[PDB]
């Protein structure tokens, strides 16, 4: 609605509410963007923290965090929302490609809820399945490696919990 903030209006906001609002807004971001959309006054250290906290990487790139799409209150708990949408983005982090009836078989959701945490970070391609939106971001990664190696942990974390859950494979 009319109550968007304008970039100079969040650069005046604590440091952590702007990634948060630039996250939830912009689902899908490369870092190298962020620290353009933050301005030359940030360090990076600080933006690699803070990131880590409503994003996961994923292909590279920066996806924000369940929870914040999804916060504990919709008549479906958030909880079992923030699952299924996490299951889409772990699937993402293993392939460009999804495939959307393997979603819904594994999460048993809704199906506007399965095109909803898919269109939000891919388009679907024809005959070919839902595609992540951004483009593999190699250049974070090789220029990252202490986070790329700490976020594929979090990812074994976040697998082991689907896998409780889910029935994958
Ligand atoms: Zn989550
Ligand atoms: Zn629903
Ligand atoms: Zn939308
Ligand atoms: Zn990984």
């Amino acid at each position: 609605p009319s109550n968007v903030l304008s970039m100079a209006q969040l650069r005046t906001l604590p440091l952590a509410d702007q990634i948060k609002i630039l996250m939830k807004n912009v689902k899908v971001m490369p870092f190298a963007n962020l620290m353009s959309l933050l301005g030359p006054s940030i360090d990076s250290v600080a933006v690699l923290r803070g990131i880590q906290k409503v994003a996961m990487l994923v292909q590279g790139n920066w996806v924000v965090k369940s929870d914040i799409l999804y916060p504990k209150d919709s008549g479906v708990p958030a909880e079992v929302l923030c699952r299924g949408r996490d299951f889409v983005m772990w699937k993402f982090t293993q392939s460009r490609w999804v495939v959307r009836k393997e979603v819904a078989t594994v999460t048993k959701l809704c199906a506007e809820d399965v095109k909803d945490f898919l269109e939000h970070m891919a388009v679907v391609r024809i005959n070919k399945g839902w595609e992540f939106i951004l483009p593999y971001d190699g250049e974070f990664i090789k220029k990252h490696p202490d986070v790329v190696q700490r976020q594929h942990m979090l990812w074994t974390g976040i697998q082991a919990k689907l896998e409780k859950v889910y029935n994958l494979v």
